């Protein structure tokens, strides 16, 4: 498993859509990219994928078993997706580390940036699905972090402002869908 810490943003460059199964196309950053090869098992938004080909820095994941818990479906072509290889020689995490295995989409009902934190408010749908615990950490798009406050069905996540940077968290807006792992 995986730490829920972003290692870099990969870019949709291309989307085969095939009806129960998209094939996606993503540029990789540099680095990322050498770290990868046919069969890398790894994490893109949070949701375990294995890669098919890569040619050049596109790497290629078909969505399918995902295809219905997960965004791929509604992504486009420029969307920046959050990338996450396995660690190389180990890990404790203990504890907000991530499986891979996403519960489902939520949406972003309100984001405010005030204080050097990106405070993300997201709805959480009703048959998604259990859980979901203040003490708890919460993955979404693959940062996993811990969980401020809950009032009626919205989780309140306060970010520290530079995962604006690093990860797709600053692309987000009022009505974005993410990808939720609950831990769990
Ligand atoms: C080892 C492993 C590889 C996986 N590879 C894919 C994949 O390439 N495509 C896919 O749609 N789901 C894949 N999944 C399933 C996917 O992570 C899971 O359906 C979603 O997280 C459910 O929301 C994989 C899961 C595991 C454990």
């Amino acid at each position: 498993m995986f730490k829920g810490i972003v290692q870099g943003a990969g870019i949709i460059k291309k989307i085969s859509k095939n009806d129960d199964t998209q094939r996606h196309g993503i540029t990789f950053p540099k680095d990322i990219l050498e770290s990868v090869e046919k069969g890398t098992v790894m994490l893109v938004n949070g949701c375990s994928l294995t890669v098919v080909r890569i040619s050049g820095d596109v790497v290629y994941f078909d969505i399918d078993q995902a295809i219905n818990t997960t965004t791929f479906r509604e992504l486009e072509v420029g969307n920046k997706v959050n990338l996450e290889v396995r660690p190389e020689f180990g890990s404790l995490l203990g504890k907000g580390a991530l499986t891979g295995n996403i519960k489902g989409v939520a949406t972003v009902d309100n984001i405010t940036e005030e204080e050097d934190r990106l405070k993300v408010y997201i709805k959480i749908p009703k048959d998604l699905i259990e859980n979901i615990l203040s003490e708890d950490h919460i993955g979404i798009n693959g940062v996993s972090h811990s969980i401020e406050e809950i009032s009626d069905d919205i989780i309140f996540i306060n970010y520290p402002k530079n995962l604006s940077i690093t990860t797709n968290l600053g692309t987000l807006e009022k009505g974005s869908d993410v990808n939720v792992e609950t831990l769990n």
